[PDB]
């Protein structure tokens, strides 16, 4: 109840970058490395002028990783002794990343510390992360993350309350009286799900989702939370409030280790859900990543809706969703390597399509400027301007509202969408841990070759067709808001039939090659053929023009999705 504020002299580290997605180290780093977490928490609290701390609220929560509660305890001690007026924390420390974004904008907080390492595994031998979100509810941008890192290199003391202890399991206010401070420190413990449910309730028709999900004629759904943070949201919204039967909530109790495996969503990693969905007993499966920003969408028998098709089908039936009826469509966005299925829909409906470089800030900027309603990422990311993060459970409810409106299966919707818009066959090849100089040279040469003036027009034949290069560059994007220029974001081979090949090198232990292949077909004799077969021509073309085997020694990507 009554705590001393004490100051501790510290030794600064040199690698405490927040990055675009939070500071991530092994839990063992955050556990053994002395004051490692205490340092970085101080560094960021030092980003806000001391004059505004009493008036300031941070929301903090996390995805349930091992070491989370201890770290929220830690945020509290530094928050108090530095003059921050209020923390509002998820019950048990539980806050999905969409929920944090929601609460920040709802209570007009100055921002939030999210304890999440997203897909990376949690556990005593796992990873742990600390992300900072600012007052618009979205990720701390570069200028704030630079100041913070600059501070973490110099940090030689932090202010703390060594004996403060928050009870995260009980709801309501906790008031902490700092001895030799006048204004108290107040923590508000809130229900993990309520503010976020209250938001979803406002954008969807829960009445209609309740009709479709209940009764003897309900569609059967299985929602796999991968033992992460969305578990309680599924059970409390999907099962308790719109009345889905209890067994729909698969792996919906958060575990400190996420159940052994890592909370990353794909057809290999959520095979849990996939085996269930192969039954053909359920009409719709979904699976979420660890902090709830990503989603995979499944159909009857495990029909797979690839994320770039997903964002397109949502765009195609967007007014099924009350939120968009009232807002209208301010525009569509998708990362550059995402398939152009969404483009086909934005082109039919004459709505702006922004092709963004991978990363959130480009989506966020467009939302802040009221020109972006629905954004999509090939990497299981789907979001809307209801917040400033991507939102997994939200994508599921959009799909459910569309199923309700449309009264077809997931698969018949995709077939009609393809038949009506043509299909963007799509895959991405991951080459993990390739040798860097080879990787870098491969891009270097393929860039040089693309820049020669004879390259546009160069034809390539395959077992049937000829693709012709319409354009070929390293992707550069001029942000229409903050004015930034982002360059060297990916080699694009644009073919005249609407197909593309794009190469990228990842940034987050060696070098990893991503090769995205977007083969577009409009003929209903090609439309429902096997995707890896129709993608093979462009895959052969891609590998030959990059000489990727010759530069990496690989015959096969690590991972195909
Ligand atoms: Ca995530």
């Amino acid at each position: 109840n009554m705590v001393k504020i004490v100051t501790v002299k510290t030794q600064a580290y040199q690698d405490q970058k927040p990055g675009t997605s939070g500071l991530r180290k092994r839990v063992k780093v955050f556990q053994s490395s002395a004051n490692y977490a205490e340092n970085f928490i101080q560094s960021i609290i030092s980003t806000v002028e001391p004059a505004q701390r009493q008036e300031a609220t941070l929301v903090v929560g996390g995805d349930g990783r091992f070491y989370m509660k201890e770290a929220i305890q830690l945020i509290a001690r530094i928050a108090a002794a530095n003059g921050i007026g209020r923390l509002v924390i998820g019950q048990n420390g539980i806050l999905s990343t969409p929920a944090v974004s929601c609460i920040i904008r709802k209570i007009k907080a100055i921002g939030g510390i999210i304890l999440t390492a997203s897909h990376n595994p949690g556990g005593p031998n796992g990873d742990f992360g600390i992300k900072f979100n600012i007052s618009n509810g979205g990720p701390a941008p570069e200028a704030i993350t630079d100041k913070i890192f600059q501070i973490s290199k110099t940090i030689e003391e932090y202010a703390v309350c060594p004996d403060l202890k928050v009870d995260l399991g009980v709801l309501g206010k906790q008031q902490f009286d700092l001895e030799n401070k006048f204004k108290p420190f107040t923590v508000e413990i809130v229900d993990s799900v309520e503010a976020y449910a209250t938001m979803l309730r406002s954008i969807f028709d829960f009445s209609a989702l309740k009709e479709l999900l209940s009764g003897p004629n309900r569609l059967k759904i299985r929602i796999d939370a991968m033992h992460g943070v969305v578990g309680p949201y599924v059970k409390k919204i999907l099962c308790e409030e719109l009345g889905a039967p209890a067994n729909s909530a698969v792996n919906c109790v958060p575990l400190e280790d996420f159940g052994g495996h890592h909370p990353g969503p794909n057809l290999t990693y959520a095979a849990d859900l996939v085996e269930t969905m192969k039954s053909g007993e359920h009409d719709f499966g979904a699976a979420f990543d660890g902090d709830g920003d990503r989603n995979m969408i499944l159909g009857k028998h495990g029909f797979f809706v690839n994320p770039s098709d997903s964002v397109a089908v949502i765009a195609a039936n967007i007014f099924s969703i009350p939120y968009f009826q009232q807002t209208g469509v301010r525009g569509f966005a998708r990362s550059m390597p995402t398939s152009g299925a969404l483009d086909r829909v934005a082109s039919a409906t004459k709505i702006a399509l922004y092709e963004t470089p991978t990363g959130w800030k480009f989506f966020g900027n467009l939302m802040d400027a009221s020109k972006l309603s629905l954004c999509g990422e090939e990497s299981f990311g789907t979001g809307s301007d209801h917040i400033r993060e991507k939102d997994g459970l939200w994508a599921v409810l959009a799909w459910l509202s569309i199923l309700a409106t449309r009264k077809q299966s997931v698969e018949d919707i995709l077939k009609d969408h393809w038949q009506k818009y043509g299909r963007n066959f799509f895959t991405r090849y991951d080459y993990e841990e390739v040798e860097a100089e080879g990787a870098n040279k491969m891009m270097k040469d393929l860039e040089a070759l693309m820049f020669d003036r004879s390259f546009v027009g160069k034809q390539f034949s395959a077992n049937d067709k000829v693709y012709t290069v319409e354009k070929a560059d390293n992707f550069e994007y001029s942000d229409p808001v903050d004015g930034s220029i982002s360059r060297n974001q990916g080699l694009r081979l644009i073919f005249t039939d609407g197909s593309r090949i794009v190469f990228r090198l990842s940034g987050t232990a060696g070098a990893t090659i991503r090769l995205y292949i977007d083969s577009y077909e409009k003929d209903v004799a090609k439309i429902n053929q096997d995707p890896q077969v129709m993608l093979a021509p462009l895959i052969s073309i891609a590998l030959k023009v990059s000489q990727l085997q010759e530069r990496t020694g690989r015959t096969a990507p690590t991972v195909i999705t």
